């Protein structure tokens, strides 16, 4: 089965997932010179007022916390978008070391990890449907870097213990998203794909410029969740990220200035 380890890691996702290799794929490096401002871009549009957070669940490649999407109530619309698209979860990628850990990568650096929180558009009806679409997801991308705690962040570093290990889940209700985002919604943005198998190419990536900060006791508790199942030898959750793949014909739009 596909992971992170030497021998089931990116380079050999294309073997049961020729996709890897496709047109679209994510993430990519932005080139912040290259990126070109698009003054008919408009503002981001996050409605996360109404949010029901569910449950969160280690599911051996990252943890997910899980929403509520059947109905609008947690929703991100504007910015590059037509139309309203839903939260279903959120997840991180992150490193074993502060400096590496994202999925995108800015002018070729890398943060300590990246917040994917990913939406799907209401006019396919369900998610499974989406993904099929080459505009059926939007993914909110937030890098995190290590100095400040995140106050926001710590009722989900604090529930980790009880999802250890891959299959575990934990009831998750009432968690404010809103917590997790920086102050500026400034963001670039270009056509993508999902970042783990089945790398379908259905989603509009949304990266916000400013990261937010994460302590460093923070980050620890992240890697010490597990890729493994309880009772099989430990292997630390750390480094699933998927590195920067080739832009080929495609341009990184900026929002700002
Ligand atoms: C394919 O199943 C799913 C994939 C994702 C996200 C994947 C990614 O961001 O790479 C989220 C929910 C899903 O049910
Ligand atoms: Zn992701």
């Amino acid at each position: 089965h596909w992971g992170y380890g030497k021998h089931n890691g990116p380079e050999h996702w294309h073997k049961d997932f020729p996709i890897a290799k496709g047109e679209r794929q994510s993430p990519v490096d932005i080139d912040t010179h290259t990126a070109k401002y698009d003054p008919s871009l408009k503002p981001l549009s996050v409605s996360y007022d109404q949010a029901t957070s569910l449950r969160i669940l280690n599911n051996g490649h990252a943890f997910n916390v899980e929403f509520d999407d059947s109905q609008d109530k947690a929703v991100l619309k504007g910015g590059p978008l037509d139309g309203t698209y839903r939260l279903i979860q959120f997840h991180f990628h992150w490193g074993s070391l502060d400096g590496q850990g994202s999925e995108h990568t800015v002018d070729k650096k890398k943060y300590a990890a990246e917040l994917h929180l990913v939406h799907w558009n209401t006019k396919y009806g369900d998610f499974g449907k989406a993904v099929q679409q080459p505009d059926g997801l939007a993914v909110l991308g937030i890098f995190l870097k290590v100095g400040s705690a995140k106050p926001g962040l710590q009722k989900v570093v604090d529930v980790l213990d009880s999802i250890k290990t891959k299959g575990k889940s934990a009831d998750f209700t009432n968690f404010d998203p809103r917590g997790l985002l920086p102050e500026s919604l400034d963001y670039w943005t270009y056509p993508g794909s999902l970042t783990t198998p089945p790398l379908l190419e259905c989603v509009t990536w949304i990266v916000l410029k400013e990261p937010i900060s994460v302590s460093s006791e923070q980050v620890l508790k992240f890697r010490k969740l597990n890729f493994n199942g309880e009772g099989e030898p430990e292997e630390l959750m750390v480094d699933n990220w998927r590195p920067a793949q080739p832009l080929k014909n495609r341009q990184i739009k900026a929002s700002f200035k």
